[PDB]
């Protein structure tokens, strides 16, 4: 019930929630086609740096992200990884990289980004093309379910806490809707969330790239969105 709220945080400003021991949600807002949104990245502490995963979704919020990082936790972001594509995870990588904060993505990440004219994770991510594929990246590992939100849309998963990551891939328990779906593969969607229930059957903190973090019912919920979008 303490999870901030989108008319909670002005543009601009962000906050920091504690999920676990070493894991943090960040969250921030931003306007797109007129509308405020709340969007939702992690933090985890990786010795005495931590790690980063997305973007605060833009220049002025990932630069206001670093000031609440230093000053709330005051260990080093040496990198972060973008989990698809979208402004929302890389609006921000070149206040990132201007920073010193080592910046990734997958190769498909990297191509769609450039291809869209977003900014550019610098480093690629291999071993993850294939539906299924995980692989360790510090204290989380990174998954690709397969095409869900978007083709090239990754998870995180934090194993000393059982969190999982899920961003635009997996929507909060209050969606009513499906987002923004023009890069969605609507029918894949359901058998990739299905993929990350198989795989994290441990999950107990779920964190969706929008909205309030729950359970392991954010998964099924976002399949059913996503039918209710198709019919
Ligand atoms: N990940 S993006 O698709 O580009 C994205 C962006 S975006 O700004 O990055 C991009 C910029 C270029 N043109 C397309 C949008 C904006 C809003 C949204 C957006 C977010 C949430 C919602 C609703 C909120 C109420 N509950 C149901 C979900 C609606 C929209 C998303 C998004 N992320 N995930 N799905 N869509
Ligand atoms: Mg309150
Ligand atoms: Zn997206
Ligand atoms: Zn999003």
């Amino acid at each position: 019930l303490e999870y901030p709220t989108v008319n909670e945080i002005p543009v601009g400003e962000v906050r920091l929630y504690q999920i676990a021991d070493g894991v943090w949600s960040h969250i921030a807002t931003q306007s797109f086609d007129g509308a405020v949104y709340p969007s939702n990245g992690l933090i985890v502490r990786d010795g005495d740096e931590l790690l980063l995963i997305d973007t605060a979704w833009g220049a002025k919020n990932t630069a206001a992200l670093l000031a609440e990082i230093e000053k709330q936790i005051g260990l080093p972001v040496t990198r972060a990884v973008s989990t698809h594509f979208h402004d929302d995870r890389v609006g921000g990588v070149d206040v990132l990289r201007a920073a010193g904060v080592a910046t990734y993505a997958s190769p498909s990440t990297r191509r769609l980004a450039e291809a869209e004219g977003n900014e550019i994770p610098t480093h690629s991510l291999e071993g993850l093309s294939s539906s299924g594929d995980a692989v360790r990246f510090g204290p989380v590992e990174l998954f690709y379910p397969g095409a869900a939100h978007s083709t090239d849309n990754l998870v995180v998963y934090v194993p000393s806490a059982n969190v999982l990551y899920g961003g635009c891939a997996v929507h909060e328990l209050s969606s009513t809707s499906a987002g923004n779906v023009a890069d969605a593969d609507l029918a894949e969607w359901p058998t990739s969330v299905e993929r990350i229930q198989k795989h994290y059957p441990e999950a107990e903190v779920v964190i969706p790239g929008h909205g309030l973090p729950g359970g392991l019912d954010l998964l099924q919920h976002t399949a059913n969105v996503v039918k209710a979008h198709k019919n």
